[PDB]
C-alpha cells in the first residue's frame, strides 16, 4: 500500500518482497538461514541481515506469516502516528537496539528464522508504552491492556507451536523499557537527519 | 442445477468426475501426472490431456479445489453470456489455443497438474474485456476491475503452493488477448459446428 | 441410555461396549480386522462378526466415532418409531440384508473396518423412505431431503478422508429400496417372533 | 488472581511452571518420564516426584492440559472451602496418601505421566462427600452429583489416550474414602503446622 501510510514503510516493503524473491526460485533458500556455525569461523556477512526479512512459506504455514504481517503494519504505524512524531532517529535507534540484542541472543540460542521476535518485541513495547487503555478487543470488548503478548503465547499453546520464538522479544522489550524509563544516558549518536 | 446452463459444461462435469476416479482407486494417480521427460522419450499420449482434468484432493489441498472450481463455474458462463452470446466455435478455439501453448511451456518447465493456470487464463481473458465492473464479491463489492487475477494469485500463494505456474497462465492469457484484439488472420478452423 | 428407547438397542450397546473391551487391553486388536486373506483359506469365523462392531479409537480419530454413534442413535430409532412399529422381523431382515451385502462387497474390496457403511446405508434408506420432507437442517432451515448422504461426502471432501467407506453403503441402500419398492417376493423366512 | 486464594496453590504454580521448563528446552523431557525398570535397577530419585509435575504440551495434546488444569483449580479450592475449612495438615496428608500408593501401582504398570489420575483422585474424593449438588456446568446444570468423574473419564477417553490410567485413580480415591470414613488410626503425622 504505497500511499504514504508512515515514514518507515521500507521495512514492510522488504518483508513483503523478500519471500517473493525466495519462493519464486531466483535464489535457493539454503543461503538464507543465519547459521551460527557458519558465522563463527567463516565470516559470511549475508546471513544476519538477510534472515531478518525472509520468512518461509508453505501450504500449512501460511497464517502465521499473514498475522505477523498484520501485527507489523497495524502496530508499527500506531507508534508512527503516536511516538515517531518528529525526532525519528530516536525510534530508529529503538528498532536497531532490540535488533542487535535479539540477533546476539539468537547466536546465544540456535534460532534461525528471525522475524517473529522483533515484531513481538515492538508489540510489547507498544503495549508497555500505552498502559491503562480501556479497550483492547472486540469480542471481550473490555480488556486489561499490556497482556497482549501473553495472550499471543496462549494462542501459541492453543496452536501447540513453540514459545522460544517469542519470549526473547517479549523480554527485550521490557529490557528497553527499563533502560529507557528507569535510567538516563541511553541516548543516540551521530548521523542525525531530521 | 444441471439444466444445461451453457453449451460447454462437460468441462465442469469431467473436472468433477475424473478426480473421483482418482480418489476412488480405479487407476493409480501416478499414471496421470504429465511427466515431461517420460513424455519426451516414450510416446505416451495417455497423459497430455488427462493432466488438465485432474486435481489430487485430500488431506490439506481441499479448499483450493473448491475455490478454484467455484471460480471456474462462476466466470466461464459469465464470459459466455458477456460478448460471447454468438460464435461458440471461436470460444472453443479460444479454449484450445491457450491449452496448446500452456502444454509447451509446462513441458519445458516442471509443472504437473495443469488445472489451475488454464482456469486463471480464462478468468484473465474475462478480466481484459470487462472493465469498470466493480461488483465482484458479495462482501467486498469495492474490488476494481482487472484486479481479480492478482487476488486469486494471492489466494493460491497463501493457501496453495508455488507461484511460477499461475504467472505463466496470466502471461499466455495476455498473449492471446494482444494477438486476438490487434492482429488479423487468427479466425479459427473449418468444419465448425456454428 | 438403558431407559427403553426402542427395541433394537442391543446394537447400540454392542457398539459402545466392544471398543471399551478393545482399548483397555484385554484382547490385542490384531484379531479384529476382517482379513480376507485370512478368510480365503483359513476359516476363522471370528472376523466378519467381530469387525462390524469394533471401531478403533485414537487421539485424533475421536470425532468420526462420536458422530457415527450419534447418526446411529438418532436415525435408527426414528425408524423404530416410524417403520419398525410392529412386524419387526421385516426390518431385522432389512438390517441383515445390507449387512451381508456389504460384507461380500468388502470382500470384493479390501476395506477392513466395517462400521461406517452400515450406518450410512441405514441413513440413506431413512432419507429415501422420507422423501418430500420440508425440514432437514437447522442453519439452512429449508433443505431438500435425501441429499444428506451426499452432504456427508461433501463434509468428507472438506475433511479430506476417503469416499470408499461410504458410497458402497449409499449404493446398497438404493439397491434395497429398488428391490423393495419395484418388485415383490423380497420376503422373510422362518423364526417369526412378533 | 494470585492473591493467595488457598494455602496450597504452589501445586498449581509448579504444575504450570515445570511444563514451561520442559517445552523451553533447558532439561530434556526424556529425563522426566518415570521409567519404572530404570527406577528399579538404578536408584534415580530424580524421578518419583518430577513425573507428577509434568505434561508434554504441544501438537495435539493441548486441550487436555487446559481442561484438566482448569478442573484441578476449579475443584481443589472448592474441596478446601467445603468441609475442610480447618485442618490443613490432614488435607496435606490426604494429598500425600494417594500419591504414595499411585506411585506403587504406576510402578507396577507402565504409566509415565502421573498428573491426570491424581487430579481425578481428588475430584472423586470431592464428589464422594458432595452428594445432591446438581449445579455443576454453566450450560448443563442438570448434572447429578457423583457423576462428574465418569464424564471427565469420558472426556479423557474421547480426546486423550488410554483409559487404564484413570480407573486406578478412581480406585485409590474410593480406597481412601472407605479407609478414612470407616476405620480409625489414620490421623496423620507429628510436627504438623496446624
Amino acid at each position: 500500500f504505497r500511499s504514504i501510510p508512515a515514514i518507515t514503510r521500507y521495512w514492510f516493503a522488504a518483508t513483503v518482497a523478500v519471500p517473493l524473491v525466495g519462493k519464486l526460485g531466483l535464489i535457493s533458500p539454503a543461503y538464507l538461514f543465519l547459521w551460527p556455525e557458519a558465522f563463527l569461523y567463516r565470516f559470511q556477512i549475508w546471513r544476519p541481515i538477510t534472515a531478518t526479512f525472509y520468512f518461509p512459506v508453505g501450504p500449512g504455514t501460511g497464517f502465521l506469516y499473514l498475522v505477523n504481517l498484520y501485527f507489523l503494519y497495524q502496530y508499527s504505524t500506531r507508534l508512527e502516528t503516536g511516538a515517531f512524531d518528529g525526532r525519528p532517529a530516536d525510534y530508529l535507534f529503538m528498532l536497531l537496539f532490540n535488533w542487535i540484542c535479539i540477533v546476539i541472543t539468537g547466536l546465544a540460542m540456535d534460532m534461525q528464522l528471525l522475524m517473529i521476535p522483533l515484531i513481538m518485541s515492538v508489540l510489547y513495547v507498544w503495549a508497555q508504552l500505552n498502559r491503562d487503555m480501556i479497550v483492547s478487543f472486540w469480542f471481550g470488548t473490555r480488556f486489561k491492556a499490556c497482556y497482549l503478548p501473553w495472550v499471543i503465547l496462549g494462542f501459541n499453546y492453543i496452536i501447540g507451536g513453540s514459545v522460544i520464538n517469542e519470549l526473547i522479544g517479549n523480554l527485550v522489550g521490557h529490557l528497553y523499557f527499563f533502560l529507557m524509563f528507569r535510567y538516563p544516558m541511553d541516548l543516540g549518536g551521530r548521523n542525525f537527519l531530521s
